[PDB]
């Protein structure tokens, strides 16, 4: 009744717009990869100089050279002993690339009564790299479900004394741990904070500023590419009810993938999530659940011949939406990558279902029993949909056994799945069928209280998702961690129009470049 529009307007529509510092960049890529695999002072400075790579944004031009360092720090330690910042680095680095080391390495900080030594408690930098170390925390760890709430509270109070850039570092830590951030929004805030930190290798920083720019340019070349493609569906006269979220869509799957080799997949996923809130809103708007059916029904069958089976002012839509994925078609078919669309089709159409399902209990002011809810409401999320359909953008890591394994709803999509719906249940209550209100009537409890479940749930389903990354794993790396940055997604999104954080996150990478 009011469609559109984007709050950017016109700022991305136009495509973008020096040689020397081109060769600059690859020039220091290499002394950059050369000081990774040459010795430094100790072990502790090697990890510390890695974590800084990788906080940078430029870890995927030095990915070999990374693993192999972090192989020889796992096979050869003398845990008797580091300190509690060098344990905590270790385990923290080690265990984002999957080695099993115990959270028995923190057994040592620990005084016969079972409290943490004093001694930590004066240590800020040790405080500070077991805080992070704890977002790496699996399953039966309590050790560190112990130092998440114990170095909280330390690092809190040892704030206001603390001097730059160690007081920035902790403060922003406390809001953005380093795992469930997304790497390119945490990159552009560390790129700040490591220019001060004397000591910072001149190098490394240059060279970071210069990829920053280069990877904004490739971005805003494809945000261009896709904003004319939405410029001329031209939903904004022909369809009244659908927001514009084009921009914050792409902004999304920047975070599914950023990285240069995954262009193509940024390009089709951006169509894919663009389509997917178009359909998304037609559902949530004026439409009559007997509009729906047929809506839902000509999704399910997929053909160009059910647009005439549908509610004229449904049919832009659906014609748009079967396009996106006939061009996923041919634009994969160079590779004859063809056979994965399929599987990105069926997750559209199970999102679909669970649309039809959503629709009619607000419309027909349906209160559900507690597993009718309980077992409708995960397949709204859109994240199983999401990562499947990254996948086909991908290399040939992707393997048609990649989606046999996603189709059957493993593990770390589920942990994603469970991430995605409960904080954003939490977070529509807290900031028509609600999850809140559902428990709280279920189990006759406060809002707060269903918050503390669902938080809880939150929590452990992140253990799960690092449990995933441990080896041996169901799937390369590469698979994994389109869910890995799913979950940080939400984590960085929707814990609190178009937000805050879309917005800052939207101007700083993509609107404002780096000085060099």
């Amino acid at each position: 009744a009011d469609f559109q529009p984007s709050i950017w307007g016109d700022l991305f529509l136009n495509c973008p717009d020096d040689a020397e510092t081109e060769k600059r960049h690859q020039q220091l890529k290499e002394e950059v990869r050369k000081m990774i695999v040459a010795p430094m002072a100790n072990s502790t400075q090697k990890l510390a100089f890695i974590d800084s790579v990788q906080r940078l944004g430029v870890s995927y031009h030095f990915t070999k050279e990374i693993e192999d360092e972090l192989e020889n720090i796992y096979h050869n330690n003398n845990d008797a002993e580091n300190d509690l910042y060098t344990t905590s680095i270790r385990f923290r680095l080690l265990r984002e690339h999957g080695y099993n080391v115990s959270c028995d390495v923190f057994n040592k900080f620990k005084d016969e009564q079972g409290n943490f030594k004093s001694s930590v408690t004066s240590d800020v930098r040790g405080l500070l790299e077991l805080y992070q170390a704890s977002y790496l925390r699996v399953h039966g760890e309590d050790i560190l479900d112990e130092a998440i709430s114990f170095t909280t509270h330390h690092l809190s109070l040892a704030v206001a004394s603390l001097d730059h850039p160690l007081s920035e570092e902790v403060s922003h830590a406390l809001k953005q741990s380093i795992r469930r951030g997304l790497p390119r929004v945490e990159a552009r805030h560390y790129l700040s904070v490591y220019q001060d930190i004397e000591s910072h290798n001149k190098a490394l920083l240059e060279f970071a500023k210069i990829d920053f720019n280069m990877l904004q340019f490739l971005h805003r070349k494809e945000l261009s590419e896709i904003c004319r493609w939405w410029k001329d569906l031209d939903f904004q006269r022909k369809l009244p009810y659908a927001r514009d979220r084009v921009v914050e869509g792409y902004f999304w799957i920047s975070g599914v993938y950023f990285e240069p080799q995954y262009s193509l997949g940024r390009k089709m996923l951006t169509k894919v999530i663009a389509m997917a809130s178009i359909v998304d809103d037609t559902y949530d708007s004026y439409a009559t659940y007997e509009e729906l059916i047929p809506y839902t029904n000509a999704i399910e069958r997929w053909d160009i011949k059910c647009i005439d089976e549908i509610p004229e002012y449904m049919k832009p839509s659906y014609k748009a939406l079967l396009d996106v994925y006939e061009e996923m078609v041919q634009l994969v078919a160079e590779h004859g990558r063809q056979y994965r669309v399929e599987y990105a089709k069926n997750a559209m159409i199970r999102l679909a279902q669970s649309y039809l399902v959503e629709a009619k209990w607000t419309l027909q002011n349906y209160k559900p029993s507690f597993e009718e809810f309980k077992a409708n409401a995960l397949p709204t999320c859109g994240y199983a949909m999401l990562a499947i359909t990254s996948f086909v953008g991908m290399g040939d890591i992707v393997t048609p056994e990649t989606f046999k394994w996603a189709a059957s709803d493993p593990k770390i999509i589920q942990a994603s799945t469970i991430i995605c719906r409960f904080m954003d249940d939490v977070a529509e209550h807290k900031f028509d069928c609600s999850a809140i209100e559902c428990y709280m009537e279920e189990y006759g409890v406060t809002a707060q209280e269903a918050y503390d479940v669902f938080n809880k749930h939150v929590e452990s389903a992140w253990k799960d998702l690092n449990q995933e990354f441990l080896k041996p794993t169901e799937m390369p790396t590469e698979v994994l961690n389109r869910s890995l940055n799913l979950a940080r997604v939400m984590d960085v999104l929707y814990r609190e129009y178009v937000g805050k954080a879309a917005k800052g996150g939207i101007t700083s990478l993509l609107i404002e470049p780096i000085a060099l």
